């Protein structure tokens, strides 16, 4: 259920702001960073929402006015879409599938241009949607650097150490419009997902639900995304989607969501909730141990499947032949 | 059609001695070793029957009386079966499938015992069937060694050289009863199949008909055999068997059939034709070239499929999990 804001300011959000879907869910635990149950969840690679990390405390004052003034004159990737679904695709793989036309057009622009185009849309009541997704880098201004340095690196660096993770790969600045949806997908990195402004509903699925979520081929641009349209699921093509069960939560300013590697996540900015701001923290997973302990984890089997698809594409000399060979291998033999 | 014996002795065989099957065939060419068309077939890894190699000329005098006297007192593997089908299975893999019970019982015995048990069956008109399949080795007697040395090693060694093949892996002595059938299977070696006594009908299928012949899993004891019962094909499980087309021939004394590596072959001793004797010559294929030339050959794709199945069994730690993972990989993704 919804949490209540301090000072009797009422519920920060209500259930009417959540999109409706076909599957059940149960809540992700919301715990204190000091709660040993939280440490045991992270250690066991299960999601948890940490409510008191102060991980991005200096950034909670961030809004568009503050950011436009201080974030500098770097280039910012901005994605557009006529729909509320922003497809998570890979431009590098778009050669393999010359018949895929993305619905999200990316445009590189300056931050003040992003704010203006967002203003124009609001002014003219248009229905276009935007989502800024830019990797924080050196070009940012001095006041943003100060805020960045003020993150709780003591806490997150200890986590990185305790879990044997690799190095911090990148920090994404995410600014979206209300109602924006990032479709279900999984990442090959560990993620601390730090909510700054507004509210995002996060629906996670464990890696062992690979069978119910039907990812695109590895060589397809939408690799690691679910093929299932959550708003109109085609149960004839994706029958096991009727067996999916999610882990759900709404994160607001100050919350940090641990999204374990290989865990599917569907992320939506709440309807009529205003703009949302998030910074995430991606870390390479711990290295694979020398002695493999059976039985394998679900995510290890996903890695095996990915590697098979990759090698088959290399050996055949064409990713388009992967599908035909795999069917040849199974039809009448393993089915 | 049937060939005619020299001296007006009539047709060596007639069509009534061939079992009836559901698929069409076209004949394998029967050519002289000196015919350049024969060399081009072998070079292109296509089957050909060579009629004048004299490859096993000294062995054409062989019969059970001569062999029992001179072949020595070694052990000979003899397979039995209540049916005319002798299943080509692997005892080493029988651990993976503890629910597979072979129909062919192997018994190790001396050659005179093989002849006697064959005599008893004939005497009592029983319906049991036998097939002797023993790798020629050192234990053979002096007169058989003399015959072996008298093979045409000049010709076959030149073939081995011209084709870049590896070394001769083994020579099998095959003695079967009329009507015996070795079900369709492929071998991972090059084979010169030298017919000595009696007549065998050989039905070959190219490697690109993998889809129509449904081999067992690689880890199954009957690896490399077709799952399809040629006498009663289950078209519901094996629908593409209705598209199979074979290459057919009957080899008699003096003929040599080149069975190229990875080519399926179904081999049957002719009905009411008496006992059959064959010696085959297995060679390791030429090494895979350093620069792979695309498009791949059909047999290279078969090798890829075999390797995928093998690696999946090793990685998962159990060959029984191969099937489930492959289905998970394809369902709703590549089909
Ligand atoms: C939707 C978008 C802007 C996008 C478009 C095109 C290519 C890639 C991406 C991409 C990658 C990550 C995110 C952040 C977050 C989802 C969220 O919060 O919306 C998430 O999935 C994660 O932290 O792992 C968002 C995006
Ligand atoms: C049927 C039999 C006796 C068998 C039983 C159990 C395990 C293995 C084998 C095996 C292997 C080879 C052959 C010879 C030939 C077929 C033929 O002429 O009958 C052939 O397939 C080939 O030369 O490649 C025959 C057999
Ligand atoms: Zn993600
Ligand atoms: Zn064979």
């Amino acid at each position: 259920e919804p949490r209540e804001e301090a000072g009797a300011l009422g519920p920060a959000w209500d259930e009417s702001q959540l999109r409706s879907y076909s599957f059940p869910t149960r809540p992700i635990p919301r715990l204190s960073q000091s709660d040993p149950r939280a440490e045991e969840l992270i250690e066991n690679e299960e999601p948890v929402v940490l409510t008191d990390t102060n991980l991005v405390y200096p950034a909670l004052k961030w809004d568009l006015e503050y950011l436009q003034e201080n974030i500098g004159n770097g280039d910012f990737s901005v994605y557009s879409a006529s729909t509320h679904k922003f497809l998570y695709y890979d431009e590098k793989k778009m050669a393999n599938f010359q018949n895929f036309k993305p619905r999200s057009n990316r445009e590189e622009m300056k931050f003040h241009e992003f704010v203006e185009k967002l203003q124009d849309i609001q002014q003219r009541g248009g229905e276009e949607r935007l989502y800024l997704q830019q990797t924080l880098n050196d070009t940012v201004g001095r006041k943003i650097v100060m805020d960045f340095l003020g993150f709780n690196w003591n806490w997150i660096n200890k986590q990185q150490g305790k879990r044997g993770w690799g190095q911090l790969t990148s920090n994404l600045l995410l600014i979206g419009m209300e109602g924006n949806v990032t479709p279900a997908h999984y990442d090959e990195q560990q993620n601390f997902f730090a909510q700054i402004k507004g509210y995002k509903r996060c629906i996670l699925f464990p890696p062992d639900q690979f069978e119910c979520l039907y990812p695109y081929p590895v060589h397809h641009p939408c690799d690691r995304q679910s093929q299932v349209d959550f708003d109109n699921p085609d149960y004839e093509r994706f029958p096991n989607f009727q067996n999916v069960v999610g882990y759900e939560t709404v994160v607001g300013p100050g919350d940090v969501l641990y999204i374990p590697m290989y865990w599917w996540h569907h992320i939506e900015s709440l309807l009529n909730g205003g703009i949302t701001i998030t910074v995430n923290f991606w870390y390479k997973g711990a290295p694979t141990p020398k002695r493999i302990e059976y039985p394998l984890k679900a995510h290890q089997k996903v890695a095996i499947m990915r590697n098979i698809e990759k090698m088959l594409g290399e050996a055949l000399g064409n990713p388009q032949e992967v599908g035909p060979l795999l069917n040849t291998m199974i039809k009448g033999r393993y089915n």
